[PDB]
């Protein structure tokens, strides 16, 4: 039981904010998704220190999964803060591992790999084209999304038929990933080594350099820059929508529509906002709070993402550049939306 | 008519998730049980209250069924909040009472007052031996599924064999009340002035004085004595199958399975679980809902007790000496499970 | 009384169907019908677990009709569900069966050996070739059909000069058998361990791994092959009327026509259908209720019969490989029908 | 002493490939690699036996490594020939495993584990996609690359750093496995049952029932499949040619060049060649003895292979499909060689 225990203890510790969503399932389910976490957060932490050799990444990374199952490996020098206790301890993990279902174990694994690989093929070559960004955000977030529907299958509280096509499941994450590069644009910009995710696709129609949307001035693009991003994000809410409608247990629905929900109210308030180039854009207690209550079933969830979406909408001018692409991308959105009530 | 609308909006308020599952009755049978949990409410919101004298309620109680039929009757000094205004406006349960059949309202008395009295014998003493534990919640408990039952047959909707040994019935509500007694055990003697129901015939060999479960210091006598407790509930669970098993009715079925397999799920939860001794342990508002979904059918019904169980003897080490008293108990349960199906 | 109620009670509760259709019958062959029945599931039980030794088999199944007296008899860890509780309380069918006439208990008897050796035959053997096929049915159902006719004709219901040539009374039996291994194929290939009953004979022509019809990646000949064992099992239907035809009582003609004409409405539904790969596949309540309310003369079933067997031919077309093969098959059948007209 | 005669002996008994290769090695080292190459052997005998239920190796085979402590551990019935004998008497190579560097002891129990849980893994599933492919001869054959290149080290006759990389060691045992699978076609699809491994990614696209490959009649399409295949191992060529050129170690070498080049020897006689689907081509007794005489320095083996490389292109012609492909593996294989001349 002592596992288990300090899985969910780092866990809440190393990201509270979804340690509160993953509640909503229960018994095995989340057990497994608990670890399915910590394996990808260890599998990033690595990934993610900067003093690593990138050799060593390239190598290590991609049989990372294996440690899955040997029960004595671990890690000591590397880890920020809590993320150190994970690696240190990984055997409670993998031991926690070896006693979910084989059907659970594969997939963890799985996804692991294919991720792990994917970001190796980004640590030596930077995101440059649109394509790089969907691919980026698949190996990160989209495979994500792969994952856990194999999941709910697996699971057997979902229908078999809902792994057939991922291609929403891939949407699913991406809506999450890229609303989150976006509102997470400044700490990125500037920590040491900056880390970009803004494809030089989008941006460069914009500016020269991108470190240079800090200052008060090129704000006017700034927001026009960052509008082309919201769109471009806009375009998953659609299949968010339509994965959402296709779930049927009450406890993957919640923790599956409460993200989503809270990514749109996110993006309704960031969306042509300049404060987000100088700070952080969050939404109200009172916001989180009741998406974390009502997003329990469908209608009510289609019934709060169709808010935001317009209150997303209902905030630019005819004059904005994209008054157009976006007045479609909300009615594309809404339409999905209404589709399902 | 607005008696009945009070006593169905006391209800909700002194009990919703009863007054959920109550719902699965039709408004003929609905009707009775309202008024029949109302009656054993307020009275035990007589015992519960450690505000007034014993000789107050010795002197109240063993008469509370003859108010029945004295629609002017009330009591105006005690209890907490809702309850509390339950007594003060007793009159419209008498009210709604006298317009149940005759059958229904005996049933409904002599319930009242076999309960009342059995009150009054654990009023004015402790629970010491299994004996005690088993009798009391049988007082409490145990006469709700006779009286069901009984209102059952009565009702028609149920054949009359039913009524034949309520062994099985009583059963019914010693799982319940287990189940609770045995969650609720941090908060009930965190009470002024504490409550005990956990037998001294079994904590006795796991420590002198109780309250030594609330100390980490002795969390592994503690979780010891959980199991134990558990060990004793899942007795009643080979019978609790055999009475669903034998009901023909739809909407009584659910009505009855839906708290059992609410019961497994939370015996499933608690056990080995030490939480259970430092906060109220429960399950997902998601994973409850499924319950609710499911439990109309008798084979939905038997799958669901069988995950749940067996999701019990999976949360349990071989280290630790309880894994054999329950393996044994395990194998009981899923033995009537499977031998229904 | 206590007996038979027993031997009712755990009927109706196997085999719902034949318990509806059993009662079609008289008190009289009912009750032998009734414990012929279960004297034979006793023993398929037996011949089922997959957790049990070879060498207890026989040594146990051919002396499994010499214990159909010795009321002291019982086995106390064999099957599961109601069936080991059949044979953990195997007494009550022993001393019911006393009880009942004899000129029946020797049929039960003669039968249930035979039928148990033909088991053993097959315990370590395997179907390879339609021989196989044939002579398997024969024993767990061609010789049920030797049996009820035998009854039949004991009880002076029917003429003694029927239980003459047995062919006939056999191909009844393989009729509903070979129907059942069509239609619950999917179910039997999921059994852990495995069952199979299609004859290598045919299946090693359509492919080379029976266990592989679960892909969904061989289908088109799946379901060709799938045709072919339909149309293996249309060779009976003409034996299947002549039979039906000869019986003069009209009690025993429905309990012999609608288990008949439930297959050939099952059959005329699984034909061409590749739904019997991922799920049993079952005719609706309205279809069935009109079974067993019109099979109760000869005119009525054929009628129905033919109008089953003429869907059965409206789901092929020129294209398939049984097509022109069928349309001969559907010929003899109808022709036999049309013939008692 | 004793036992180390009993492996070798079974060693040259049951593989009479690397019988001689493993003999030629340093005692020391050697000794490892017998009883590392019994263990495997053990496991397959287990796999590669149909007369086992499949339901007791995916409980069991996992368990397999566990034994390698158990002195006393033996197997009573299983494989024929002399892998019999080998389980039968599986003591003395456990007994002969206990004295060698417990670091050649963790390596082979990793291997063996992982490899076991490969191969339930494959048990159930079979290989359709090209990745089945790749991950099937991985469980089978790469991590025998990884234990050899995992015992080198540990032995120290190599570098440390031989480890870091177990990629190129993985395309190792990916080109032998390959080659056998591609030329074993026949040997392999006449088998009871059948055995296949080509994947259906591949063959879907030439024919619609593979055993359709041994009729004159679709010899045009069988080829032409063959040849992707062959192409397909010609991928993992140039990593070949990498991890040799990495060996320091002459007895290394040797044992790791010998095997390679036989494999590209066969290879290239299987190229375009039609015999293989009726009878098992091969090399010639005095071409597998110059391999031996020669394979022991990198430049000797280098050239043998380009040699062997050229003349499997200088097989093929222009109205041939695979030309193109194959000469961009090919030539990407020779360039490899002429790189480290
Ligand atoms: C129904 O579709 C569900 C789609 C879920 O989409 C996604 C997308 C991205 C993430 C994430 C994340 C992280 O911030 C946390 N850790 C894993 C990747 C990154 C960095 C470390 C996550 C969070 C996540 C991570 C691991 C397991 C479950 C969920 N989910
Ligand atoms: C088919 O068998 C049915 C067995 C039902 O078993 C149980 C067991 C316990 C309870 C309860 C309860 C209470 O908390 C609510 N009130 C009555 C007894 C106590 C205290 C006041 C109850 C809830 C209950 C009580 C009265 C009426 C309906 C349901 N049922
Ligand atoms: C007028 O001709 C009548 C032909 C009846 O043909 C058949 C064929 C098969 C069966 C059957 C059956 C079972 O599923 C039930 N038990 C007996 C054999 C199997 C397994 C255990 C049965 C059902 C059956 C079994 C026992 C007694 C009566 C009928 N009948
Ligand atoms: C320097 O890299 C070396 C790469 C060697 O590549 C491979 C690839 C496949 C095999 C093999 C094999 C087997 O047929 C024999 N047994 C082990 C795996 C299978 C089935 C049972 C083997 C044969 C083998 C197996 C065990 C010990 C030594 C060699 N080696």
């Amino acid at each position: 039981d002592e596992d288990l225990r300090f899985c969910y203890d780092i866990l809440q510790a190393v990201s509270r904010s979804f340690a509160v969503v993953i509640m909503e399932l229960d018994e095995e389910m989340r057990d497994a998704v608990c670890i399915f976490y910590l394996v990808l957060r260890a599998l990033d932490t690595v990934e993610d220190d900067m003093s690593i050799p990138v050799e060593f990444k390239l190598r290590e990374l991609p049989k990372f999964h294996e440690h899955l199952h040997d029960t004595t490996w671990c890690m000591s020098g590397v880890g920020v803060g809590r993320e150190r206790e994970l690696l240190e301890r990984y055997t409670h993990v993998t031991r926690a591992y070896s006693r979910l279902g084989k059907a659970y174990q594969d997939v963890i694994s799985g996804i692991c790999e294919r991720m792990a690989n994917g970001m190796c093929d980004f640590l030596t070559r930077k995101v440059e084209t649109k394509a790089d960004y969907d691919l980026y955000c698949h190996y990160v977030a989209g495979l994500v999304g792969h994952g856990l529907t194999l999941l709910y299958v697996s699971s057997g509280l979902e229908d078999v038929r809902l792994a057939d096509d991922l291609t929403n499941a891939n949407h699913m994450g991406l809506f999450l990933q890229k609303t989150n590069i976006i509102r997470d644009f400044y700490e990125d910009i500037c920590e040491v080594p900056p880390r970009v995710f803004w494809p030089r696709e989008i941006w460069e129609k914009y500016t020269d350099d991108l470190h240079a949307f800090k200052d008060e001035l090129h704000e006017a693009k700034a927001v026009e820059c960052l509008n082309a991003m919201v769109a471009d994000a806009l375009v998953h809410v659609p299949h968010v929508v339509e994965y959402l409608a296709s779930l049927r247990d009450p406890s993957v629905f919640a923790f599956s529509a409460i993200p989503q929900v809270m990514a749109m109210a996110t993006l309704s308030l960031v969306f042509n906002n300049k404060d987000v180039f100088h700070t952080k854009v969050k939404t109200t207690r009172g916001a989180t709070a009741r998406i974390f209550h009502y997003s329990t079933e469908l209608q009510a969830t289609l019934q709060m993402l169709k808010t935001y979406t317009l209150r997303l909408a209902a905030r630019m001018n005819a004059q904005d550049a994209c008054y157009d692409r976006i007045e479609h991308l909300v009615n594309d959105a809404i339409r999905a939306m209404e589709s399902h009530q």
